[PDB]
């Protein structure tokens, strides 16, 4: 009864939304370092929602910190939903890939660890950023099997210093300016059913786990451990 | 309120457990023709069972057919399983690979869609065939993302007519053998959040979409039209 509670505590999530050294594969994927900037600077307030694949109705947490850094854009969640928390805690349950666990060090996180092989990207919402032109440009993160802007691999942890330690392109200055971010109640509208649906959905993508072991690579998760799964 | 009891009707599916005319990866998938015969013979009584990537406690419904052909074993099963497919049914609603509905001249068929996205391929339980040696040898067959055996796609559909038409090299002497074969109540005991689960195990198989490309094309699929999403 308290291990359960123990599992469905806040989890966190950092990644990076964009790896400047990167061209996208589609144009309006574009999002410079001065653009990013400006944007950063032009909104933070309200703290932007965390959905599960850009559902409205599927808002599991806020976004804490968000920092330009010199190799892209960071981001710093914390899914604070408990209904969703609940929902992955028993779908975990049911995972072999769970079952599993992680690699050795390591101690089993079901509900991480669950998070981690479904939602293995971040995803940003923002404003068309098209030729000619870069209030509120950004409007939200998403958490998804893969993301559409690589190098954005999503680290899953329950303590926010573990997972910003996972990536090596960190400063100690990187992470003063994030923590420094951090430093009505359930906002999911959704259920099984919906998080079951959108399951296939991702199925379908191509390249999926190529995309995810090049977004480790590059982001250098390799050269460390957590309970990334891709 | 009744569209939903529409979709909520039988679906039956269809596709090859083994074709002959195929090396295995691991030398425990070997399944001769010769092998096939033999067990057949000795087994059919008893309905095998129908389940969801082998678990016991995920069983949709039964086999009603199973046809050593020239190039391989076919088999018709069918999804009977009310609480399986209320589950696939409100899941439909939230998936957008199914939002996009199937190929021009078909009617969309969001569970009939989700099935085919989801439950790819098609896998035999059986004994274990080993060089040596060749009752009940076969145990069930099961619903999963991608077959260990290739050439083993899933088709589903409304109709077992239908499904059959799917494969070009069934003859009509192949359909007749079959359809011979089919001329306690809901079996399953899972839920969505198992489901939910299984979703993410799929989600790290290896080559699993070119797998079955590779499957729609040996048995031919691809040069007919169904609701595969392969
Ligand atoms: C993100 O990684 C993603 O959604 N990935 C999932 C995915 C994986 C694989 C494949 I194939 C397809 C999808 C991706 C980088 N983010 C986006 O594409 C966002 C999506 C949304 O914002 N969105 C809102 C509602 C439904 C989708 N796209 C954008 O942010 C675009 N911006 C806009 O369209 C302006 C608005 C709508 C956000 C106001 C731009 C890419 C143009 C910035
Ligand atoms: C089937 O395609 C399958 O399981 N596919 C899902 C899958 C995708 C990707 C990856 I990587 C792995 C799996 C596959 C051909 N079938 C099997 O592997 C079955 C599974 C079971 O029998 N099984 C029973 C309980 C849980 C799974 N394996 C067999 O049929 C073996 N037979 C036996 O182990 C004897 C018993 C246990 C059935 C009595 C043999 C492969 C040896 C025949």
């Amino acid at each position: 009864d308290e291990q359960q509670s123990q599992a469905v505590a806040p989890v966190y999530v950092g990644g990076f939304l964009a790896r400047y050294d990167q061209s996208p594969d589609e144009a309006e994927l574009l999002l410079p370092r001065d653009v990013v900037e400006h944007w950063l600077h032009a909104q933070l307030s309200v703290a932007l929602p965390l959905n599960i694949n850009h559902d409205d109705t599927a808002v599991v947490g806020h976004v804490a910190a968000m920092q330009s850094v010199r190799d892209g854009l960071f981001c710093l969640g914390c899914v604070t939903s408990p209904r969703f928390l609940e929902i992955v805690r028993r779908a975990s349950e049911k995972s072999e890939l769970v079952s599993r666990g992680p690699v050795s060090p390591l101690q089993p996180d079901k509900v991480v660890e669950f998070l981690s092989g479904s939602y293995a990207g971040l995803s940003l919402s923002s404003r068309r950023c098209d030729d000619v032109e870069q209030t509120t440009p950004f409007k939200h993160v998403a958490l998804c099997s893969v993301g559409r802007r690589r190098g954005t691999l999503a680290v899953y942890g329950r303590d926010p210093e573990w997972v910003m330690q996972r990536f090596p392109d960190l400063t100690a200055a990187d992470r003063d300016g994030l923590r420094a971010q951090w430093q009505s109640g359930d906002p999911f509208r959704s259920d099984s059913y919906g998080l079951l649906g959108n399951s296939v959905d991702a199925m379908y993508i191509r390249e999926r786990l190529p995309k995810l072991r090049y977004d480790k690579q590059l982001v250098g998760v390799t050269e460390r451990e957590s309970y990334v799964k891709a």
